[PDB]
């Protein structure tokens, strides 16, 4: 038999606290011993009915109907009733905003002339709260001046009627803010705190990740896709993508020129200890319109 469904509300601070008792399930009899009928995450049930915080509730953690959704057994006459509990969980601002920008570490290039205001880059933040309030700021400036970033596009321009030099690095450190969430009074929730890169004329191309890593098994389909590799030009010239082997297998792999698709060029057999267990291959980025070149590590592990 089934006892009224308990539905009741609360912020996901007020689960803040682990083993923090947040509401007791009535008792019919006082014999009555209450227990889950399913591990649940975010909660523990006690025998005498009350409701405890396991995990630290946590709204951006929660489904879509952000719920604590559990049913409880409630044995003792000699019964044994159901009974459904829903803890509605409510957002609060307490989770720290976060930059989207790709490729990291941020990198750009400026015109040796550019006029004063002229736009070199976008910081772009996020931030997992409903009720987030983004602000950007430059926080270390070693360029004397020469750059700006808007508190609210993200936008950073240049500054000043000087010249630029080519090849010469010009760094900002940026963060951003979420100014709907506090630290203390002084303080709000913060990105860590990004290297800015910006080089007068021209810079080589950059990957969209550090390095790349990927694992398949040993028994993957020869010529088959195993992962895409991209880069970015900073003018946007065109980009042939290379690869070859550090140690042991050189033409196990190989990648597409033009799409930066790595693919499996040979069968893979653990019996044949000729073959290593682990690649170290380097990919390299050209940019074939004259000169400028990247190149990257891809570790490829096999089970
Ligand atoms: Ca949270
Ligand atoms: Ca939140
Ligand atoms: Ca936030
Ligand atoms: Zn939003």
């Amino acid at each position: 038999a089934v006892r009224p469904t308990k539905r009741i509300e609360f912020t996901e601070a007020d689960g803040d606290t682990e083993g923090k008792s947040v509401f007791q399930l009535e008792k019919e009899t006082d014999k009555e011993t209450f227990k889950i009928r399913d591990d649940n995450p975010w909660v523990t049930v006690e025998t005498n009915g009350a409701v405890r915080v396991k995990k630290k509730w946590d709204y951006e953690e929660l489904g879509p109907e952000k719920t604590i959704d559990f049913w409880v057994i409630i044995t003792n006459i000699k019964y044994t009733d159901n009974q459904r509990v829903i803890i509605l969980v409510k957002d609060v601002n307490d989770e720290p905003p976060y930059f989207i920008n790709r490729p990291l570490p941020m990198q750009a290039v400026v015109q040796l002339n550019a006029p004063p205001n002229t736009p070199v880059f976008t910081l772009q933040a996020r931030d997992p709260d409903t009720d987030h309030n983004i602000h950007y700021f430059i926080v270390r400036d070693r360029t004397g001046g020469r750059f700006e970033v808007d508190e609210r596009s993200g936008v950073v321009r240049t500054r000043g009627t000087d010249l630029f030099q080519l090849d010469m690095e010009y760094v900002l450190y940026v963060k951003a803010e979420d100014q709907n969430g506090k630290v203390d009074d002084r303080r709000f929730q913060s990105t860590p705190e990004e290297r800015l890169s910006i080089v007068g004329g021209k810079r080589a191309p950059q990957f969209y990740m550090p390095s790349y890593e990927a694992e398949i098994p040993e028994n993957q389909k020869k010529d088959s896709d195993i992962i895409s590799i991209k880069a970015k030009s900073f003018a946007d010239r065109e980009i042939r993508y290379t690869l070859k082997a550090q140690g042991q297998g050189a033409g196990t792999f190989n990648i597409g020129p033009t799409s930066g698709i790595v693919k499996l060029a040979k069968e893979l057999d653990f019996e044949d200890l000729r073959q290593p267990h682990v690649y170290s291959l380097i990919v390299t980025a050209t940019e074939d319109s004259g000169g400028f070149s990247t190149s990257v590590d891809l570790t490829i592990r096999v089970t």
